[PDB]
């Protein structure tokens, strides 16, 4: 490559992604509109599912996407297209019957000794994600398909479980392009057949050094757990960006002498003359960070401010909004407290019996949340949806919801508003104060550090009940696409194309 290109660099992805995944999706959306190239690369072990349905499903175009462990092969990432036949084409041959069992199909043999499990992409399809190959009783390989198998996982019996010990990923031809020697989960030994790599590091180094980056790049770093050293050190012949995604110190740990920074940014923060530049997603957060990097550290970095979201256009309910529908979306996560939403909603439904909640996204949380439902009977006006497309979904409503303790940016408080939803929130940074006006457009309760759950349920559920009782609703949804406006993607193009002008030149 001659052309500038903008390499980003995060561990990974799943059909449930965190706003780090989605932000990076935000910035190929921008990316694409600039005509810029631009690779996000993700580092960590994906086999459970084929990386492209995970990137095709976030929005990435498949022509930006690098996975790590593909990238040294020639098989291009695709969607999983062989079938079974091509399957057991793999295995030897004589299927005596099958076994399906939703996506999972197990193949017997006349030889009993021998079974293949295949896991399908579709239980009403017969392409093949990957498959088991089973030997009398004892499982000996996994392969692993796109248009063709791209890697195979050998496994050998210890107390009778069985223990992984090889990974070999292929080309299209079929022909190995190198193994990973596994002990107990590590990847020790990468085997390229002409020479060695040992330990992550240095595989990721061989990565790096493969891009052949020139001085015109510019690489992004998302996360970085496990392999920052390396990226930073490769990264200098280019330049180098870190964004700051969540809240980036500990404030209950921090005093005038010391500072705790979240784990996430240590590394880059402690080597920051490094780094040609820091993005962060909002001004206040900008300012925070220059002065502790004044207070703190001998470094005085470059900091940029560029929202990790940006709204195309303002969306208008289709159809019309649900009469006293609330919605959430997030993570099931503990910083999210979805509970102490539940238990308001609760409340306040005494005072409005036609008041309804669903709440978006996945996580482990769902237990609990769950079990308060259940608890309260709210089965019928509280809801947990799954990890949905929202895009269409936020304009069927009438008020968002968050009782989040702390957001770096918050994407769904943003998508929110760009549909018109009023957002009622703790008044606490940063997103929370980027997004919501207080009386404006909704609400910011004071939030305590002592977090009184009696309190907390008794001050959201009054003002969700006031929001209504003193008719605020239009005025507020009016108000939020007025706020909205100041994050239309337009204006994110320019910072962009702004410090993508910057970047090459001088
Ligand atoms: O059911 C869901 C719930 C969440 N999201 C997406 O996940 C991202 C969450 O980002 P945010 O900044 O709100 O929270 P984070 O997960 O970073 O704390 C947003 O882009 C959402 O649109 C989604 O697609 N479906
Ligand atoms: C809890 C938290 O701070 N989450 C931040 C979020 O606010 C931000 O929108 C996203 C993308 O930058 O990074 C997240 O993971």
């Amino acid at each position: 490559h001659h052309h500038m290109t903008i390499y980003n660099i995060n561990l990974g992805i799943g059909w449930a992604s965190s706003g780090v995944e989605y932000a990076q999706a935000y910035r190929a959306g921008v990316f694409r509109k600039l005509n810029l190239s631009s690779k996000f690369i993700f580092t960590d072990m994906i086999l459970a599912d084929n990386i492209q349905h995970l990137t095709a499903n976030i929005g990435f175009d498949d022509n930006q996407v690098i996975w790590l462990y593909n990238h040294f092969t020639d098989i291009k990432i695709a969607p999983t297209s062989v079938t079974v036949d091509d399957v057991l084409a793999y295995f030897g041959g004589e299927e005596s019957h099958r076994e399906k069992n939703g996506k999972v199909l197990r193949v017997f043999f006349f030889d009993q000794d021998k079974f293949v499990t295949c896991y399908l992409v579709d239980e009403n399809k017969d392409l093949v994600q990957h498959a088991e190959y089973v030997f009398k009783g004892n499982l000996i390989r996994k392969d692993y398909f796109s248009y063709t198998r791209y890697c195979s996982e050998y496994f050998a019996p210890k107390d009778n479980v069985a223990v992984l010990y090889q990974r070999t990923f292929y080309n299209e031809d079929g022909t190995p392009v190198y193994d990973i020697l596994m002990n107990q989960g590590k990847e020790e030994v990468y085997h390229f057949k002409d020479k060695i790599f040992y330990g992550k590091q240095a595989f990721v180094r061989a990565f790096m050094k493969s891009l052949n980056l020139n001085k015109s790049d510019l690489v992004i770093l998302d996360r970085e757990t496990g392999i920052g050293q390396v990226v930073f050190e490769e990264a200098q012949t280019a330049h180098l960006a870190v964004v700051v995604h969540a809240e980036h110190y500990s404030e209950n740990a921090t005093n005038e002498d010391y500072i705790l920074w979240n784990n996430y940014y240590d590394y880059q923060f402690t080597n920051a003359d490094k780094v040609d530049f820091f993005i962060v997603s909002t001004d206040r957060q900008n300012e925070v960070l220059q002065e502790q990097f004044a207070k703190y550290t001998q470094h005085q970095p470059k900091i940029v401010t560029i929202p990790v979201g940006s709204i195309d256009s303002l969306t208008d309910s289709s159809q019309g909004r649900k009469p006293f529908s609330l919605i959430t979306a997030s993570r099931l996560a503990k910083e999210k407290h979805i509970d102490w939403l539940v238990k308001a909603v609760i409340e306040a439904h005494k005072e409005l019996p036609e008041l309804t909640f669903d709440i978006y996204g996945s996580g482990g949380e769902d237990s609990l949340l769950r079990e308060i439902i259940a608890n309260h009977q709210a089965e019928d006006y509280i809801q947990l949806k799954g990890h949905a497309e929202l895009s269409q979904i936020y304009s069927q409503y009438e008020v968002y919801l968050t009782a989040s303790t702390s957001e770096g940016f918050g994407l769904t408080l943003m998508e929110a508003i760009g549909s018109g939803l009023p957002l009622i929130g703790f008044d606490v940074p940063y997103g929370n104060q980027t997004f919501i006006e207080d009386g404006q457009n909704g609400y910011l309760i004071p939030s305590s550090s002592d977090h009184v759950e009696d309190q907390i349920k008794q001050a959201y559920a009054a003002k969700i009940c006031q929001l209504y009782q003193e008719n605020r609703l239009e005025a507020m949804r009016a108000y939020s696409y007025q706020i909205a406006e100041g994050f239309l993607t337009k204006e994110i193009l320019e910072k962009w194309k702004k410090t993508v002008e910057e970047v090459l030149h001088d």
